[PDB]
C-alpha cells in the first residue's frame, strides 16, 4: 500500500532510498506510517526561507526566531553571494514537502520545521542561549551544524548561559522528557581536528552526528572522536553524490555537503521515532541510536568490539543511523531509570607528564550508594593538565572491560601553551558496559620534541543506571 515520494529530485536522495542497501532506511519507517507528524524540528543557522515552495506547507513560526536581529521573522538575508543559503538547506532535508512537484523530501516530510537565525551576526554566549531555549516547550529537536571554528587548534564549549540552556533543555523541556539537541561533530578534518576539543558535540546532552561518503569511507573533512554517537551519509569526492535540498532563492540544490549536512538527516531519523513514542527522553533517544546503528559497509581502520559486543568507532560512532530500526524498537521502549552520576577524582598528587604517562585506578563506581552505577552511559575524564605544545598530546581511556578511547589524538596545528582547564573529554564507546574496576588513562607525547608539562586533576564522571541491561552482543 505504501506508495513512495514523486517528487521530481526524489530518485537522485540516495542516501533516503536505494536498492543497493547503502541509504538510511527511511522508506521503511515511512511504510510502518512515520512521516513526522506532530514533531517540531528547528535548526540552529543562519535562517531560513519560510516561503520558499518546498518548506512554507511545512514551516512553523513556532519553532523560529531571528535573535541576531531581535525579532520572530527568521528570514536570511540576501546578498549577492547567497551567504546565508545553509539553514534553507539543512531544513529541506529534515522536512521538505513530499508529492507537491518540487525538489526533493525531507526525511520527516510531515513534521513542523522552523530556523533559528542566530549565526548572521556575532555569536555570544547570550545569543547561544536564547537560541538552545527558544521554545522548549513547542520545539521537541533542535538541530546544529555548527560550533566553534574547526581550524584544529581551538578548545572551546559553552560557556555559562549556553550551558545553563542546555540544562534547562534536557530537564524542564518537552514537559521534563528533555530537548533533543542534535549536532554535527565538525569539518576540521584537513586540519586534523579531534572533536572532543569542541565542548557543544562533546556535550553529553548533544546527540552527536558524523559522516560517511556514499561509497562507505570516511570523508576528508570527518574529525574523529570518542563523544560522536552515530553516522549518516553525505557528501565526498566528486564521483560520490551528495546531498539533495531545499536551497536560497526558492531553489533546489544537489551540491549540499559536510557533516553540516548530516546533523539535519539525523534530526530527521529523530523526528520519525518521536512519532513512534512521544514519550521517550533525550537519553532514550540516545539508547535507541546505540541499539539500532549499522556499523556494516562504513570503511575504518579502528573498528572495535566494547565490552557489550558492539562495534564502535571514533569516525562513526555506533555506525549508520537506521530509521526503520530506530521506530521499531521505539514503539514497546521502557523508559530508562533516573540518570545517575557518579564522581570520582582519581588523583591523590599532581603527576608530571614527560613522554608518557600512564594513571590505573580500581574503581567502585559509588558501590552501596543511590549513585551505583552497573550500566554505564556517557563516561568523561575531566583533565587538568599544563603542557607546552597541547597538539603533541594524544590521549586514551581504557575501561575494566578492554574499551579503549581515544580521547584526544595529536592536533600538528594546535601550538597552544594553555593545556586543558577542567576539559570534560567524553565518551560514549563504553555505552551499558559494567564500569567497576580497573579504568586506565594514557598521556603521550607523539612528538620527538622534549615537552614537558604535569597532570593536576583527573576525575572520572561516570553516568548510567543500576538495572535493565541486555544480553551482550
Ligand atoms: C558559512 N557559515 C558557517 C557557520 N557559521 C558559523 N558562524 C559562527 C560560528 O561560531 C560559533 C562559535 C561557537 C562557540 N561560542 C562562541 C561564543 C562562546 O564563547 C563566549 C564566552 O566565552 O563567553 C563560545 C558556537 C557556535 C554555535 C553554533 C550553532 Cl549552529 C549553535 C550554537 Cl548554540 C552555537 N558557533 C560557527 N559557525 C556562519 C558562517
Ligand atoms: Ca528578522
Ligand atoms: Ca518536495
Ligand atoms: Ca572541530
Ligand atoms: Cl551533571
Ligand atoms: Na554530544
Ligand atoms: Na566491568
Amino acid at each position: 500500500v505504501y506508495q513512495e515520494p514523486t517528487d521530481p529530485k526524489f530518485p537522485q536522495q540516495w542516501y533516503l532510498s536505494g536498492v543497493t542497501q547503502r541509504d538510511l532506511n527511511v522508506k521503511a519507517a515511512w511504510a510502518q506510517g512515520y512521516t513526522g507528524h506532530g514533531i517540531v524540528v528547528s535548526i540552529l543557522d543562519d535562517g531560513i526561507e519560510k516561503n520558499h515552495p518546498d518548506l512554507a506547507g511545512n514551516y512553523d513560526p513556532g519553532a523560529s526566531f531571528d535573535v541576531n536581529d531581535q525579532d520572530p521573522d527568521p528570514q536570511p538575508r540576501y546578498t549577492q553571494m547567497n551567504d546565508n543559503r545553509h539553514g534553507t538547506r539543512c531544513a529541506g532535508e529534515v522536512a521538505a514537502v513530499a508529492n507537491n512537484g518540487v525538489c526533493g523530501v525531507g526525511v520527516a516530510y510531515n513534521a513542523r520545521i522552523g530556523g533559528v537565525r542566530m549565526l548572521d551576526g556575532e555569536v555570544t554566549d547570550a545569543v547561544e542561549a536564547r537560541s538552545l531555549g527558544l521554545n522548549p516547550n513547542h520545539i521537541h529537536i533542535y538541530s546544529a551544524s555548527w560550533g566553534p571554528e574547526d581550524d584544529g587548534k581551538t578548545v572551546d564549549g559553552p560557556a555559562r548561559l549556553a550551558e545553563e540552556a542546555f540544562f534547562r533543555g534536557v530537564s524542564q523541556g518537552r514537559g521534563g522528557l528533555g530537548s533533543i539537541f542534535v549536532w554535527a561533530s565538525g569539518n576540521g578534518g584537513r586540519e586534523h581536528d579531534s572533536c572532543n576539543c569542541d565542548g557543544y558535540t562533546n556535550s553529553i546532552y548533544t546527540l552527536s552526528i558524523s559522516s560517511a561518503t556514499q561509497f562507505g569511507n570516511v570523508p576528508w573533512y570527518s574529525e574523529a572522536c570518542s563523544s560522536t554517537l552515530a553516522t549518516t551519509y553525505s557528501s565526498g569526492n566528486q564521483n560520490e553524490k551528495q546531498i539533495v535540498t531545499t536551497d536560497l532563492r526558492q531553489k533546489c540544490t544537489e551540491s549540499h555537503t559536510g557533516t553540516s549536512a548530516s546533523a539535519p538527516l539525523a534530526a530527521g531519523i529523530i523526528a520519525l521515532t518521536l512519532e513512534a513514542n512521544k514519550n521517550l527522553t533525550w537519553r532514550d533517544m540516545q539508547h535507541l541510536v546505540v541499539q539500532t546503528s549499522k556499523p556494516a559497509h562504513l570503511n575504518a581502520n579502528d573498528w572495535a568490539t566494547n565490552g557489550v559486543g558492539r562495534k564502535v568507532s571514533h569516525s562513526y560512532g555506533y555506525g549508520l543511523l537506521d530509521a526503520g530500526a530506530m521506530v521499531a524498537l521505539a514503539q514497546n521502549w521502557t523508559t530508562v531509570a533516573p540518570q545517575r552520576k557518579c564522581i570520582i577524582d582519581i588523583l591523590t598528587e599532581p603527576k608530571d607528564i614527560g613522554k608518557r604517562l600512564e594513571v590505573r585506578k580500581t574503581v567502585t563506581a559509588c558501590l552501596g550508594e543511590p549513585n551505583h552505577i552497573t550500566r554505564l552511559e556517557h563516561a568523561q575524564a575531566r583533565l587538568t593538565l599544563s603542557y607546552n605544545r597541547r597538539g603533541d598530546l594524544a590521549i586514551h581511556l581504557v575501561s575494566p572491560m578492554g574499551t579503549r578511547s581515544t580521547l584526544l589524538a595529536a592536533r600538528p596545528h594546535d601550538y597552544s601553551a594553555d593545556g586543558f582547564n577542567d576539559w570534560a573529554f567524553m565518551t560514549t564507546h563504553s555505552w551499558d558496559e559494567d564500569p567497576s574496576g580497573e579504568w586506565v588513562l594514557e598521556i603521550e607525547n607523539t612528538s620527538e620534541a622534549n615537552n614537558y608539562g604535569t597532570l593536576t586533576k583527573f576525575t572520572l564522571v561516570l553516568y548510567g543506571t543500576a538495572s535493565g541491561s541486555l544480553v551482550p552482543r
